[PDB]
């Protein structure tokens, strides 16, 4: 009945938040101990140990669409790479409350963001999407790692799944529901990308414009403007606010200010699949 607890994954040791069903057995050891690479999962030191002296994997499977310095990101096909998917999914759900898919992948493709070295391309959190989404859902699950969290890579993420809805001539919203960390992020990138826009741009604009400009729902671009006091409602019409000055201290608070990493779309490689 033990539940894994706690896990080893390159130079990290982590406590579990969530139940994730790995196959009971796995459970039962004090840790958990996972290839950094492949994401297998191993339940001895000694065993893990070797397998890193074997594991010729030195980054994730599939395809690195993006590359700016150290910053890569990986997109896998989940029919492509069904095993690492599935210890993703796994691994993920110790962290996410809410995901409910572990095992049939073959329907979602997986973006992976790594941080890069000498050594290889280290896991740092990933979002996955659903190949078809008739719900308008870019992102299903999203997550970073506890130790990477709050630092400005959970934002990269959120901004990589709407340059490549950008990409795709569509709008884009996450699944619901959020981690409570999610919801904050979320606000925070939208609220980033508004103030940047609304600070340039020197002609009018309304919410219909903004939502094909950055692929945010005319929904999500509303409640980000109201909590920035930056929309009124007049004559049953939402109207934006001006007042550039109130834009430039907004931009330098830290709820709000650009984030440490940001994705260069000059540096994505990608096209969305006709
Ligand atoms: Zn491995």
């Amino acid at each position: 009945v033990k539940y894994v607890d706690k896990i080893h994954i390159g130079n990290y040791e982590i406590d579990a938040w969530y139940f994730s069903p790995f196959p009971e057995d796995y459970g039962k050891q004090p840790k958990l101990w996972l290839c950094e690479y492949c994401l297998k999962y191993m339940k001895y030191e000694k065993s893990y140990r070797f397998h890193l002296g074997q594991c010729q994997w030195r980054q994730p499977p599939g395809k690195e669409i993006y590359r700016k310095s150290n910053i890569s990101v990986y997109e896998v096909d989940g029919k492509d790479h069904k095993i690492y998917c599935q210890n993703l999914c796994l691994l993920a759900k110790l962290f996410l409350d809410h995901k409910t898919l572990y095992f049939d992948v073959e329907p979602f493709v997986f973006y992976i963001l790594t941080e890069v070295d000498r050594q290889g391309a280290h896991i740092v959190g990933y979002f996955s999407k659903e190949k078809e989404s008739p719900d308008g859902n870019n992102v299903a699950c999203i997550l970073t790692l506890p130790p990477y969290q709050r630092r400005g890579y959970g934002k990269f993420l959120i901004a990589f799944s709407y340059e490549l809805s950008k990409l795709e001539s569509t709008v884009g919203s996450p699944e619901k529901p959020l981690s409570d960390l999610g919801k904050l992020s979320y606000r925070s990138y939208w609220s980033w990308v508004l103030l940047e826009i609304l600070r340039d741009f020197r002609g009018t604009l309304s919410i219909k414009d903004l939502s094909q400009m950055t692929s945010i729902t005319q929904n999500d671009i509303i409640s980000t403007l109201q909590s920035l006091n930056m929309v009124k409602y007049w004559k049953g019409q939402h109207v934006i606010c001006v007042t550039p000055k109130l834009v430039e201290e907004h931009l330098k608070s830290a709820q709000y200010k650009k984030p440490p990493i940001t994705v260069d779309s000059v540096c994505l490689k990608w096209a969305p699949p006709k």
